[PDB]
């Protein structure tokens, strides 16, 4: 699809059989997630945004619905604003801008 | 030009006669400008993000030329650190988000 920007560029995704709203976010290296319980080991990770870092957990190889479209990557949990879909998982989608 | 999310979409912009870096975000609404001096009156106003909020000056109807194509619009100063162009001058260079 092509989406404009004249409103937040809103996405459902589904993760762990539920589903959750996203913001397709192309100034994030990486996919950050709102607080969650997710599967196996998580190992730290410091990512700066707009205020400073914060300390979040890094979980790999998971599975993440975008869109319909099916994703397996990293996913950062922690206290951010919103659920963030990174440039990691806008690439596996095929998600370009065009102007 | 189709901007590809391997790596940071970076742009070149002109404003206030230099040129600048600027990353294009479909994530932020508005558009942030590191520490520089525009003319006209400002309010203050403060955002937040990952990380926590910065206190900002808010500039308005600033021109702003994104890859040739002039837009105009309200424009944030503050201690960002990177310029972000957000959706308020996104749409009007006619940017969508394709996948
Ligand atoms: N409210 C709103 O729309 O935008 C807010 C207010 C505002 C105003 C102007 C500009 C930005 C923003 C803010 C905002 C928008 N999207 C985010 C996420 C967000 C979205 C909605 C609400 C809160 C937070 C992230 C930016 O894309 C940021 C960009 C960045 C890049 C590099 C260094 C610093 C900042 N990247 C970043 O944190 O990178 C990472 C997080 C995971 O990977 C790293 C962000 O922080």
């Amino acid at each position: 699809p092509q989406i404009t920007l004249w409103q937040r560029p809103l996405v459902t995704i589904k993760i762990g059989g539920q589903l959750k709203e996203a913001l397709l976010d192309t100034g994030a290296d990486d996919t950050v997630l709102e607080e969650m319980s997710l599967p196996g080991r998580w190992k730290p990770k410091m990512i700066g945004g707009i205020g400073g870092f914060i300390k979040v957990r890094q979980y790999d190889q998971i599975l993440i619905e975008i869109c319909g479209h099916k994703a397996i990557g990293t996913v950062l949990v922690g206290p951010t604003p919103v659920n963030i879909i990174g440039r990691n998982l806008l690439t596996q989608i095929g998600c370009t801008l065009n102007f």
